[PDB]
């Protein structure tokens, strides 16, 4: 299939997105090939297809290796399964990509996560956003959806990018097109409010059961329960069919932040981070005194198998406060 190299003595989960950026799955340790690219296979591939001319990135921050496997030709970038690079972190790939790539036209980048998808697919939409073949991170994520995955152009873009990776890729474009491609000015904010549409059928279907962690730079920085009011004031309106909560003691926040909802309820299933649904955002491109996220915009809920939960009225809206100093 589309995810496979059977060539040359070669049997890898290795895809030519173009010609010059690779796509692929972990390089796994030890001999056996069952469902995992040997690595001695893997750097075996690049010697000898691309002598002296490959660079290797490791999308994973669960697992590393034996880099001198890849002659030391191997950059790491430390993001989470199922979550996003720092913006920082995903300019400095682009740049170690653009340096790399501009010394020599038979160079290549092999870019791997785990299964080579999701975070893989973050980086190389924004690398060929970059490298200019496409102008829109929507095009540019759907030909890695349609050369990587199942995925067609003309489908609905699912099952290949969380809705937070999708954002990145829009969030680099923005930098691209706005900014000169570069990183944008701080901006420091608090949160001092979230509201969530559509909470009939979700957990107690009252904002009861659910809690609010704001992660920062891989540390919690706030935690709210809502029915206890620790640390918020919850409101519910049933004839709105919403929740309001008052959050309190937010400390200032920059750059990017992961916001989770765990629920206390046996009938809100967890996705992907160990809890029902959560979000990234950059306080930096922030419009104005809030961020509406709808269905299809959160992880988790953006996955059609959950929608008899999260209906298309549901959303969440963070309101924040200024905060320079």
């Amino acid at each position: 299939n589309k995810r496979r190299y059977r060539k040359d003595g070669f049997d890898l989960d290795l895809t030519y997105v173009t010609d010059h950026v690779i796509a692929m799955s972990f390089p796994s340790s030890g001999r056996q090939s069952l469902f995992r690219n040997p690595i001695g296979e893997v750097s075996r591939f690049f010697k000898t297809k691309h002598p002296d001319k490959f660079r290797i990135y490791n999308l994973c921050s669960e697992r590393g290796y034996d880099e001198t496997k890849f002659d030391n030709h191997v950059y790491r970038v430390m993001i989470d399964d199922h979550n996003v690079p720092t913006l920082v972190d995903l300019l400095k790939f682009i740049d170690d990509a653009k340096v790399w790539m501009t010394s020599d036209p038979d160079h290549v980048i092999a870019i791997h996560s785990k299964g080579g998808k999701g975070r893989t697919g973050t980086l190389v939409s924004s690398w060929l956003l970059e490298d200019g073949k496409f102008d829109t991170a929507k095009e540019a994520l759907e030909y890695f959806g349609s050369r990587r995955t199942d995925f067609e152009v003309g489908d609905v873009f699912q099952g290949v990018e969380t809705a937070s990776q999708i954002r990145y890729v829009g969030y680099f474009e923005k930098i691209k097109k706005n900014y000169g491609g570069q990183l944008p000015p701080m901006k420091k904010l608090k949160v001092t409010g979230v509201t969530i549409t559509a909470i009939q059928g979700v957990g107690r279907g009252n904002g009861s059961d659910l809690s609010m962690q704001i992660v920062s730079e891989r540390q919690e920085v706030l935690l709210c329960k809502f029915a206890e009011g620790y640390n918020c004031a919850l409101q519910y309106d049933a004839t709105d069919d919403c929740v309001t909560c008052e959050v309190k003691n937010c400390p200032v926040l920059a750059g990017d932040i992961k916001v989770r909802f765990m629920s206390t309820s046996k009938s809100l299933p967890r996705g992907y981070d160990n809890c029902p649904f959560y979000f990234w955002f950059n306080t930096s491109l922030v419009e104005g005194d809030h961020v509406t996220l709808k269905r299809e915009e959160i992880d988790n809920p953006h996955k059609k198998k959950t929608w008899k939960i999260y209906r298309d009225n549901f959303t969440v809206k963070l309101t924040f406060s200024d905060a320079e100093d």
